[PDB]
């Protein structure tokens, strides 16, 4: 299983992963153990490789002839790719899909051969001991495609609420391997209403998009988290073939003064940070473990989550679509110091995850809000350059969704001037003791009356505690279930009390297991502050916030008019 | 209980504690619910005080008449005494004992009442935020002494082993309430041999001690691990009073590189122990007591280092019982230059001295004091304080070496002074260094770089976290298998340490700490303790048993 | 400490426990080493014999001349007491008190031997496989007396509340170990107040008890949770020597009567809001110390409850001082839980529960806390020969202290045939844990089974037994049994119900905390623990704490 639905029926597709291949550690004189591993898998959950860093190899075989493609959904976090024993392709972060194309291959079986790396140091700017852990493995699905002279690379739809209702957009991309001139048409359907038909040209080995008019679609219902339509829209290329099948949703997101508007409506934010973390699938979790996560966050009222900080699987976010639960996307970084954001590699590794995670992305209505760069150096000159150059890459890619990124920069930030939504991540009563009420005032009004970011929408992207499951005390030290629970009472009623806030992303859904380097401050070389526990048990201060969040709806219906 | 055996049999004495006092807090407007409380306990055991900082009051009756003396063994951590309403006595440090002497009281019922303070602040130089907890209460025991005109305050007892073996020298110290001027004599026995008697005069209101010749004991055995053989000394004032302790013959002594105890090279098989326990504080009980002891015992241990402050009478006595060998230091704990420099400081380490030592002295078992555990002997100000206080103990005992447990990797200027260098060192745990190399490197930069050099060495903290229960395949810290491989490469690296006398495993068990300290203590917990605080065993606990059952109290194989 | 106050001021007298004793096993074909053992302590504590089941050996020494007492306030379960290498005296069972007398020994120094033994068997009635331990050693204090030639045995006083106040009586046993006879007289005094004199003759090596008449006491005030006020008594024999020896007690001026439906405590109608409480613990086996018990009564008090029951034997002195002092109610009962007719038909079980029975309410006369007795917790009370056990201990009761009520905790529902006898009838139920019946049905059909159709009919009624288990811990949203939110349900509405029950007089939760208990009771007993405590072996609270104290909290002493 790669997505909910099928993405195809003219292409000819396989689905090489959801399967074992051949597994061994390489780097060593000797013989090591070959051993049949799962992929989608975390070599961290095998039993022999649990603490291994380093590389490792995968292989098995596969049938195909003529052109190929090869799509990889997630390799943890360094790839190389051999096809009988050649190299044809390399990739950088776990959390993006790439892909590998080949030329006019001989029919027959064909040996692949995966090289995953997790290993840390100068060449990887964005995974780095931190807090939170770095698999190895082939961590999300592989696909094998059967291609002819030309193919689909992606469709990205634009829904766009006018006076009169829903009007739509549709931009496909076409790449040629052919080194002759191409001609033909793209047909697009949505939901099985007619929608446009593209005339193709393209020359030799051009990659090259083509945009229809914007057009009504007056058969339109709206996508939202009361009611999650949506719709396969259907791009059907025709020379002298292929196909390319996605997910819309109409939905309108923008901010208005304070406002972030869906639909028109205000929306109240009622979030959970989650991270991709599982004590037995790592980073890889099955279909099974993503919707028992949702259905818990969904008991405990929420309305959004956020990927705390890469990109999250397309099943994922799949399910979210269709349930209809709203999406922070962030790219993959995490606390980087301004030294380290000066890596020689920082910045291409970051443009080349945005580019990645938008292209892929796109057409999820969930997705309402980019983010980038969680708590790095945004209160520095340097900093402020990548801050910059990173929001105008993305509004290049999606100039319609707001943009933001979560600071832990208190009243020292120089980039608010940039983003559509200001958001910070505090924690009062955890890391400071000072009453929640007063920290976030004195934030706010920093905000409102000192930094660029005035008069803008301000979310809480991270506020929570730590609490170790099971360890509890009459004396309600910190760390303890009853002291968490405190603390995130108070927490809570402060930030849907503050005023010009929308609302609040939990820190976090779930415990999460960290790197080694993190243990001094980090109990069980863990993040602890979960709601539930790494084995999904919810703690005690999952009724604080089940109350919480099941008292209040999605949109902010009462305010003065 | 207060001791293992009888301290008294003329004076008359009662024991106030092990007993019901009335309890409220104060600090308020309004009414406080008074509750019964047990003395000896701790205020953050009782269910509606579990997180309570601040002043309480603990009251009683008792009956007296005449001269009356009051023992606190422990107060945490700053007491205020009142007597029929009256202030009488107040004191610092909940770790020491003190008295009130009252003259001349009238008979009957009389009301005794203790305003115990564990507030923090800048009245206080030793008990601050700590990596340990500052408990509230009456914590140690309460005795009630009628007295004459004049009593015997201490009884201090040092052996001497010459040529021709024991011989003895007795110090008593007599305090005289009367403004008359007195005579009188001091019987002195050790064990039912007549030792000697001492002529008395003292003005009025004086006290004053007297000192015995060194005198032969021919009858003496030696108190040691494998024969702690003690004895009841006695002296009897006339003039009427007396005072009871109790003594071992042995000598503790360095030469070069060697502690030797009774001549022979002493291996230290130790463990850091804090008073602390989850259901009674500080304040625990006998029974508690030879729990533990039997649980460092069956370890294999054969010493015990009371992190961070002196311990209750009661346990040194159990120790003195069962051939356990102590190092007591002094009230304090990782403290800055700037802590040092609080104006109560020097006073109140200076207090803490005096009193244990003067307490403890008699004590077999004590076989070195320690002061100022990773405060800083780095700097300037800090070496004057360690010049100071370990000039002080000299003057009090010159006889036991001193020591100071070192965190200043390469950097303590203070090493010239105590006769044992001692280190707290954390390879695996806090620096992920080989344990072998970390500690060559220490030892031979004290040889060629120190004014340690050539003294004995111990490693006075040495382990690792985990937290009881959490076990993972990935051996990641904080997990008990992890802790299970830190200690036997922590354990086998220290004793092959040619230079080395032993190693206190950091530590016993775990122990609560102040709420400061949480983002570097889970649970508000420290959590190195081979058991955790309800006592039960962590996987690492087989690995310290098999390194110390495998190794005697003795080095009986070096080179000759 | 043995007591919280000092029973003797005459009577030279020192503590040999609260000390290190010399400790090794005996009987077997391994290796018995000689350790340094805590007395009182029990040796399942000591980690060489965490495990063992036999015979060992506790020695000292002691220095005395002369008629000697030796007191052993109690021994794990089976005691041989030898003196220079001499047996001088045994006693069976762990939970009460028992002493050895010695007449003109040689001064100087003498060996303290003490073989205890905690082995089942056909010897042993009242110790067996059971749900909770039988422990091994000296578990309670050891006291060495010096006596002269006659010695006070015992006081017990009685307070009667009469129409113009507080009278009344003490009754005092004098042992004569001269073979002369002895003439004198027994002061006492009651808090410093005059009370009467007893005149004395005893033969030679007779041992006697005198009364007095019951005397006014105008002076008393009352004991009672809400005021426990205590006097100590105090008794002095005078002979030609002078005060030749003295005993000190403490009493309560309380009177406890039962008066239809009414358990009556000074004449208001009692509510008892109770817990079962063993004495077991962790670290400390069956041997408490001091601050153990007093952590216990704060949890129990913070808790709202206002009594205990000693489940299922008597407890140590130091505990029921420690009653008295805070005003808590105690049922105390003798040793026995759950034994079949068969087990009851062992040889020695009528004297083993007759030797509890007079140990037990001669040692613990005074205690005010203590306002019932209890016997033979679900023994077999449906059977011809278990009621003939019944009516026996009974009786025996009713001989040594014929003014406190007396019960039983009966598990035998609707078929008991042993209700007629008791002051007060009691049960133990436990709908929602063993059986999946609505509480208030069970215990309505139940109650009425008694009204209607048993000669427990019109008595004062407790339920001397309700509650459930949990695992400290788990905790899952099923509420699965064995959770701590499944308990929090059960414990609800089990409240709910006996507090509803119009005719009961309140509960005792079954239990305080978590119990280690027999490796033959594993299959039921998760951990080798009984599981039904509201806090756990280590005296943390399970969730189900809080449901108990908003429950007893919300309700008064009295009704
Ligand atoms: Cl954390
Ligand atoms: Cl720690
Ligand atoms: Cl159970």
């Amino acid at each position: 299983m790669i997505r909910t639905f099928e993405t195809h029926k003219i292409r000819k597709t396989a689905e090489l992963s959801s399967a074992l291949w051949n597994f061994h550690t390489i780097g060593t004189q000797g013989e090591e153990a070959v051993i049949q591993a799962p992929v989608p898998g975390c070599w961290e959950n095998y039993p022999d490789t649990v603490s291994y860093r380093g590389q490792a190899s995968y292989s098995r075989e596969f049938e195909a002839k003529g052109n190929i493609r090869l799509e990889f959904k997630g390799v943890s976090h360094t790839a190389s790719v051999l096809v009988d024993g050649k190299p044809v392709g390399s990739h950088y972060n776990a959390y993006t899909p790439f892909d590998v194309v080949l030329k006019d291959i001989r029919p027959g079986i064909h040996q692949l051969e995966v090289i995953a790396d997790n290993s840390f140091g100068p060449d990887s700017a964005l995974h780095v001991p931190n807090d939170y852990q770095s698999y190895g493995g082939i961590s999300r699905g592989v696909v094998l495609e059967e291609l002819g002279e030309a193919y689909l690379s992606w469709i990205h739809f634009t829904p766009f609420l006018r006076k009169d209702g829903w009007y739509g957009k549709a931009e496909i991309c076409v790449r040629n391997l052919s080194s002759g001139r191409l001609d033909g048409s793209v047909e697009v359907e949505i939901g099985k209403n007619s929608f446009a038909v593209l005339p193709i040209v393209l020359e030799g080995e051009e990659e090259k998009s083509f945009s229809t008019e914007e057009l009504p679609c007056p058969w339109a219902e709206c996508w939202s988290p009361e009611s999650p339509v949506l719709y396969l829209i259907t791009a059907v290329l025709r020379t002298a073939a292929d196909d390319i099948i996605d997910r819309v949703g109409f939905r309108e997101i923008r901010t208005e003064g304070k406002d972030i508007l869906l639909n028109g409506r205000k929306l109240r934010i009622k979030g959970f940070c989650r991270h991709e973390d599982h004590p037995q699938f790592g980073c890889a979790l099955p279909f099974s473990a993503m919707q028992h996560d949702l259905m818990l966050i969904k008991d405990l009222g929420a309305n959004s989550i956020r990927t705390v900080h890469y990109p999250n699987d397309e099943l994922f976010l799949d399910l979210c679509d269709e349930q209809g639960i709203l999406v922070w996307e962030e790219n993959h970084a995490r606390g980087l110091s301004e030294e380290n954001m000066r890596n020689p590699h920082f910045k291409q590794q970051c443009g080349d995850c945005i580019r990645e995670m938008i292209t892929a992305h796109y057409n999820h209505p969930s997705i309402y809000i980019w983010g980038i760069l969680n708590e790095c150096a945004s209160d520095t000159e340097y900093g402020r350059e990548c801050y910059s150059e990173q929001y105008e890459l993305i509004k290049s890619l999606d100039p319609y969704r707001p943009r933001s990124s979560a600071s832990c920069r208190f009243k020292t930030d120089i980039c608010l001037g940039y983003p559509e939504v200001v958001s910070y991540n505090i924690y009062p009563k955890w890391y400071h003791d000072v009453p929640v009420e007063d920290y976030l005032d004195e934030l706010y009004q920093w905000i409102q009356n000192e930094s660029e970011g005035t008069g803008k929408p301000f979310l809480i992207t991270e506020i929570g505690a730590g609490a170790i499951y099971g360890y509890r005390t009459p004396a309600h030290v910190k760390w303890s279930e009853e002291y968490q629970v405190q603390a995130l009472k108070e927490q809570l009623q402060a930030v849907f009390s503050r005023e010009g806030c929308s609302g609040v992303y939990i820190w976090q859904f779930c415990d999460v297991r960290v790197c080694d380097s993190w243990f001094g401050s980090r109990p069980r070389t863990m993040n602890n502050k979960g709601i539930v526990d790494e084995y999904r048990r919810p703690k005690l201060a999952y009724e604080v916030v089940k109350d919480s969040y099941r008292s209040l709806g999605n949109y902010f219906e009462n305010l003065y008019f």
